[PDB]
C-alpha cells in the first residue's frame, strides 16, 4: 500500500489506476475529487493548464467564503444577539472579528479533521497571524495615520502573546487533549469578559414584484456611479449572491421592516431545509432512507412545502409574523454550512497540490490558504480605514487574530476529540519550517511591542513601511528553509 | 600563465616582464594601464607613492563626474525635454534610458561573447538591476520627496516584472534561441512604441572677444568675495571645466539670450564629432581609412568644417539660428561619452589595486562590476533629483534597465549566433548565486509594487530608507553565499 | 581531569562530588560558587527555579552597576577634575561617556583575566558596539527627532570605523600583543585631543540629625510626587544607595557646602579603608598576618580610627577642612571596587551558565552582558533626549562606544599582559559566530554612514525604525548560527 505521493515516480500510463486504487488518495468529504481530474481529465501534456485553472477556481472559492461571511452571516449573528439587549461599542469591537474569522475557524475545523491535513491547520492560523500583523495592519497606517489608544493595545497585545506561546508549548509536546482544547475556549470567554468589563470600567471614569426585488443583486443607479474595475467585481460576484439570497435568510434589525420579504422567505422555508440537507457531511445523512422506502430529502420537502403553505397564507405582506426571529436561526445555520462547504473543496484542493508537488502541509497552509483567509480581512480593514476609522481598523487587526487562533485550535481539537472518541489530536511537526513560522510571530510582536509605545502611540507611514519589509524579509526565509538551502 | 595575484610574489626583477607578457593581468577598458604604471614606471621602493597618487588620481575623476553631470550634462536633458515637450516619464524612460544604459550593453555584448562567460553576463545585468532599484530609487526619494504619476509607473513596473520572469525562464531552460533574441528584440520596440502612443493619447485627451569670455571657467567678481578653501576647489576644478566648455555645448532654455555663442558653437560643430569618433571604442574607427586615400578623421573634419562655415555665414551673434535646440542633443552624446570615459578609469584603478592587495575574483565579478556600470546612473540620477526632477530620475530607474535587459540579452545572444553559427547560446547557473540575484531582484519589485500605490504615490524618505536596507540585507545572503555557509 | 562542561553528562548522583574535584569548575575571584549552588546546594528536580534565580541576581547586579557608575563614580571624578577648571562642553562630550562606560571597561578587564573567560569580552565590546547604535541611537531619533551636527558626526563615525576595523585585524590575526594594547590607548588619547583641539578652533572661528539625613536615600516629597513605577524602582534601588552613602564620600564642587557632611566623612575615614582591603582581590591581602599577630584589616581599623578621632575632634560643622578635595580622591578610588566586585559577580554567574547548557561565550557575552552594560546607557540617554537635547544624546551614543572599545580592549589586555608576564594575550575563536557579530557591526556601521549625510543630517522617526528592524534581523542569524542551523 505505497504512499500516494509516489504517484509522479510511475508511467503516465499508470497513474489513473494507481489514484483509482490506492486509499491513501481519496478524501473523506467534499464533491469532486482533484488528483483524478489531474492525472485523468486532462492529458500528460496540459499539466500546467489544469493547475493554473486550480488557482483560479481556489481563488474564486475564497470570493465566496468572504462574501457568505460577510453578508450573510454575521448579520444573522447580530440579529439573534440584539434580540437579547446587547450593547453597540463592542459589537462594532468585536462582531468584525467574528466575521473576519469565519473562514479561518471553518478551515482549521476541516483541517483538523483528519491527520493528513492537520498540518495544513497550524500554518495556516500561525501563517495567516503573520500575515495580518504586518501587511494589514502596517498597511492601515500608511493609508491614514492615526493615534493608538494605549491600554486597548497593551491589553490585546498581551493576550495574544500568551496565546501564541501556549501553542508554542503544544507544538513542542506535539499533542493537544481534552483539557488543552478547554482551556483555550474558557481563555478566550475570559478575554471577551475581560474587554466588556474594562469598557465599561473606563466609561464610568403584487407579490411576484417583491419576489423580483428581493432575487435582484444589483442596484442599477449604483453601478453605472462604479468604475471599470468594481463593475468588473460585481459581476463576478453576481451568481454567488444570486445563489444566497436565494437561499439564505436574511433578517436585519436595523431596517424598519426586519426584511420581511413574505414570500421569498415563504420559499426558504422550503428551500433552505434542502440545501442543509444535501450539505452536511457532503449529503451522506440524505440519502439516507427510512426504511428503504423514502429518502430523506423526500420527507423533508413535503413538510416544507406544508409549513410554506401554512406560513404563506397565515401573514400579511407589509407585517411580519410573530415568529419572525426564528428566521435569523435558520439563516444562522445554512450560512454556516455553506461556508463548511466551501471550506472543504479549499482544503481538498490543497491537499492534491501537495501531492503532485510534494510540498508540505505547512509551505502551503502558510502561503495559499493564509492568503485566501486573509482576503476578507484587507478588504474590510482597508476600506474601514480609508472611511476615516483606522482606530477601529487596527483594533480588530490585533483582537481578531486572538478570535482566529483560540478558536480555531480549541474548537477543532474539541471536535476531533469528540468525534474520533481518541484522547488528544497529534500535532507533529512538519521538519523545520514550523519553527521558522513560530520565531516569525514572535518575533514581528515584539518589534510592535517595542516600537508602539516608543512613537508614543502615533503611527505613521514609517512603521508600516518597516512592517511590509519585515514580511519580505520573513518570505526570504520560509523559501529558503523550504528549498533545502538552510538545514542542519 | 599564472594568477594576476601572483606578481606581487614575484622576483622584482622581472615582475614588470610578467605584466607585460601575461595577457590576464593588462586591463581592456581605458587609456592608461595602471598595473604596467605601478610595476614598470616607479621603483620597487616608491611604491606608497603610487598608491597614494592612485588615490588621487581617483579623486580627481570623482570630481571630474561631478561637474559634468552637474553642469553639462543635466542642462541638455532639460532643454531636450523642453524643446520636444516630453513628459518627465517619457523623458526619463527613452533619452536618460540610453545614456545611462550603454555601459551595460556594451558589456553584455562581449561577456556573452565567449562561450564560458554567457551565464556570467546575465549576473551582472540582475545585479545593476537590483543595485539600481534599490539604492537610486531610495536615494532620489530621500533627497527630494515628490509625487509619482501613477499610469505609467504601473506600466513601467508591470513591463519590467515580464521582462525578469522572462529571463529567470530563460536561465532555467539553459538556452536561447534564435526566436528567443528576437522576441526580446520585439518586446522592446513593442514597448517604445506603446509609450509614444498612450503619451500622445493624453496629450489629446568683434567675435574675438566672445570666444575668449566664452572659453573662460573663472568669475573674478565671486572669486574675490571667497574663503580659500572653495578658492583652492575652483582652481582644481578649472581644467576639466575649460575642456569641457570647449568640446560640450549646452542650450539654454531658461537664458533670453539662450546660451548661444555663435563662434564658440560653430568650432564645436567640428570639434564633438571628433571627440565622438576619437573616444568610441578608443578610435578604431578613427584611425581606419575609406577607400585608403582619405581616413575617417579627415573625413569627419572635413564635414565638420564645411558645416561650421554654413552655420558661421548664415547666422548672425545676436539671434540663434532656427534648430539651436538641435545642439542639445550634440551636448547630450558627448557629455555622456565624457562620463563613460570617467567611469571605466575609475573602475581600472580599483581592479589595480585590488591585485596589489591580493583580492580574488570572488566578489570582485558580480558586485565590481554592477557598481562600476551603475556609476553613471547613480551622478546623473542624484543631480537631476538635486535640481527638481525627480520624475525624471525615478522614471529613469524603472524604465531605462527595462532597455538594459531586454537589448542587452537580445542583442548580445543575437550577435553571438550569428558570429559563431551556431542555433542556440548555452547558459549555464554557476552554483546557487544566480538564483539569489534573481529573487533579489523579483523581491524588490514585488516591494515596490506593494507600497508605492499603498502611499498613494506620495514618496517620501522612509520608503527610501526601507530601501537601502533592503540592500543591505541583500549583501548579507549574498556573502554568505559566496563564503558557502548557505549551501546545499 | 575533563572539562567542567561534562558535568552534565555524569549520573545525577555524582554531579556534586565532580564540582568539588574538578579544578576546572573553580573561579579565581569573587565570594560565591554559583556551580556548587545549582548541583549541591539544591534539589535536582528544581533545577530550573535556581536559573530564575540566577537570572534575577544578575538584574540586580546590573543595577547595582548602574548606580554606583552615574551616582558616585562620575561625580568624584568631576570632583577630581575640576582641581584644573575645565568648562561644561568637554563635560557632556566626554563625562557621559565615562560613566556609561564604566561597566563596559571593568566587564573587560575582569573577563581578559582568565583564558576561560576571554572570549565573553570580546562579545560583549562588539555587542554593545551594535546595541547601542540602533536600539538607542535609532530610539532617540524616535523620540524626539532633530538635526545632527556634520562635523561632530564625521568625525566620530570615522574613528570609530578604524577602531572596528583594527580589533577585526587583531581578531584575525589572534592575539594581543603590548605594542598593540599601547597602540589602543594612545590612540584613545590622540581622540580626545582631536575633540579638544576642534572644540576650541570651532570657538574662535546638629550632628546626629545629619547623620541620620545624610544617610537618608529619600526625598519623600518627591517620592509622593512620583508614579508607582518610579516609586517601586526606588524601593527597589534604596538597600544599594544606602550602603552607597554609607560606604563611599563624595566630593561635589557645585554645591556650596561642598558635600562636607563633617561626621559621615570622618566615619568614612574609618569605613572606606576597610571596604578597600576586604574588596581587593576578593580580600585575598585582607587576612595576611603581618608578623604573625596582625592582620591586615587589624591594623587598617587601627589607623583608620586614629585618624577618625582626630579628623573629627580637629574640624568644623559649616566650613569644610582644607584638604577636603582629598575625600574626593578616596570617594573614587571605593567607588572603582565597587564596580568591580559586582562585575566579578557578573562574569562568574556567565561563566556558570555556558556550563550548564554548552553556549558559547561570544553569544553569552553579546546578549546578556552587552544588554546588562547598556541599560544604563539607554536610561541616561532617553532621558537626555526627552528633555530636549537629543544632541547631546546622539553624540554620547557614538563617542561612548569610542572609549569602551578602545579603553576596554587596550587596559584590559595590558594589565593581563603584566600581571602573567607574558608576551600577549590569545584571542581563541569561538567558530563562526564571532565573525557574524564582527559583519553586524560593521553593516550597521555603513548603513548610518550612508544615510545620516543623506538625509542632509535631519533625523526623524523612520531612519529609528530601520534600525530598530536592522537589530531585530541581526538578533535572528544570531540564533540561527547557534544552533547550527547555518553552519559550513
Ligand atoms: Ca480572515
Ligand atoms: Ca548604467
Ligand atoms: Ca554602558
Amino acid at each position: 500500500m505505497a504512499d500516494c505521493r509516489a504517484v509522479c515516480s510511475l508511467n503516465t500510463s499508470d497513474r489513473c489506476d494507481f489514484v483509482k486504487r490506492n486509499p491513501d488518495c481519496h478524501s473523506e468529504g467534499g464533491y469532486l475529487d482533484y488528483l483524478k481530474g489531474i492525472f485523468c481529465y486532462f492529458p500528460p501534456n496540459l499539466l500546467p493548464l489544469a493547475i493554473t485553472l486550480y488557482v483560479f477556481w481556489l481563488l474564486y472559492l475564497f470570493l465566496i467564503l468572504g462574501v457568505t461571511a460577510a453578508k450573510f452571516f454575521c448579520p444573522n449573528l447580530s440579529a439573534i444577539s440584539t434580540s437579547l439587549k446587547l450593547s453597540h461599542n463592542v459589537a462594532g469591537v468585536t462582531f468584525l472579528a467574528f466575521g473576519n474569522g469565519a473562514p479561518d475557524i471553518f478551515s482549521a475545523l476541516v483541517a483538523f479533521s483528519d491527520p493528513r491535513t492537520a498540518g495544513l491547520a497550524i500554518g495556516a492560523l500561525f501563517g495567516a497571524g503573520v500575515l495580518v500583523t504586518t501587511v494589514v495592519a502596517g498597511g492601515i497606517t500608511i493609508l491614514r495615520p492615526f493615534m493608538a489608544a494605549s491600554r486597548p493595545f497593551l491589553r490585546d497585545i498581551t493576550f495574544y502573546m500568551v496565546a501564541v506561546f501556549l501553542t508554542f508549548t503544544a507544538l513542542y509536546l506535539g499533542r493537544i487533549t481534552l483539557v488543552w482544547a478547554l482551556g483555550y475556549l474558557g481563555l478566550y470567554v475570559f478575554y471577551v469578559v475581560t474587554v466588556i468589563i474594562c469598557t465599561w470600567v473606563y466609561q464610568r471614569q403584487t407579490t411576484g414584484q417583491i419576489l423580483l426585488q428581493a432575487l435582484n443583486p444589483l442596484d442599477y443607479r449604483k453601478w453605472r456611479t462604479q468604475s471599470i474595475s468594481c463593475k468588473l467585481l460585481k459581476v463576478a460576484k453576481l451568481p454567488v449572491e444570486f445563489l444566497l439570497l436565494l437561499t439564505v435568510p436574511v433578517v436585519d434589525p436595523d431596517k424598519d421592516d426586519r426584511n420581511w420579504k413574505r414570500p421569498l422567505n415563504c420559499l426558504q422555508l422550503v428551500i433552505s431545509p434542502l440545501v442543509l440537507v444535501l450539505t452536511l457531511q457532503s449529503g451522506v445523512y440524505g440519502i439516507y432512507e427510512i426504511g428503504g422506502l423514502l429518502p430523506v430529502w423526500a420527507v423533508v420537502v413535503i413538510v416544507g412545502t406544508a409549513l410554506a403553505s401554512v406560513t404563506f397564507f397565515a401573514t400579511s405582506n407589509s407585517e411580519p409574523p410573530r415568529l419572525h426571529w426564528l428566521f435569523a436561526f435558520l439563516g444562522f445555520l445554512t450560512s454556516a454550512l455553506w461556508i463548511n462547504a466551501a471550506a472543504t473543496e479549499v482544503v481538498n484542493i490543497l491537499r492534491s497540490l501537495g501531492v503532485v508537488f510534494r510540498l508540505s502541509n505547512t509551505v502551503l497552509g502558510l502561503t495559499l490558504l493564509a492568503w485566501g483567509n486573509s482576503i476578507g480581512d484587507a478588504f474590510s480593514d482597508f476600506t474601514l480605514a480609508r472611511q476615516g476609522y483606522p482606530r477601529m481598523a487596527f483594533s480588530a487587526c490585533f483582537g481578531g487574530i486572538i478570535f482566529n487562533i483560540l478558536v480555531g485550535v480549541g474548537l477543532g481539537c474539541l471536535l476531533q476529540i469528540v468525534r474520533s472518541h481518541a484522547s488528544e489530536v497529534k500535532l507533529e511537526p512538519d521538519g523545520l519550517l514550523v519553527w521558522v513560522l513560530a520565531s516569525a510571530l514572535g518575533l514581528s510582536l515584539v518589534f510592535s511591542l517595542v516600537s508602539v509605545p516608543l512613537q508614543c502611540f502615533q503611527l505613521s507611514k514609517a512603521y508600516g513601511l518597516c512592517l511590509l519589509l519585515f514580511y519580505i524579509c520573513f518570505i526570504v526565509v520560509v523559501l529558503l528553509t523550504e528549498f533545502g538551502v538552510i538545514h542542519l
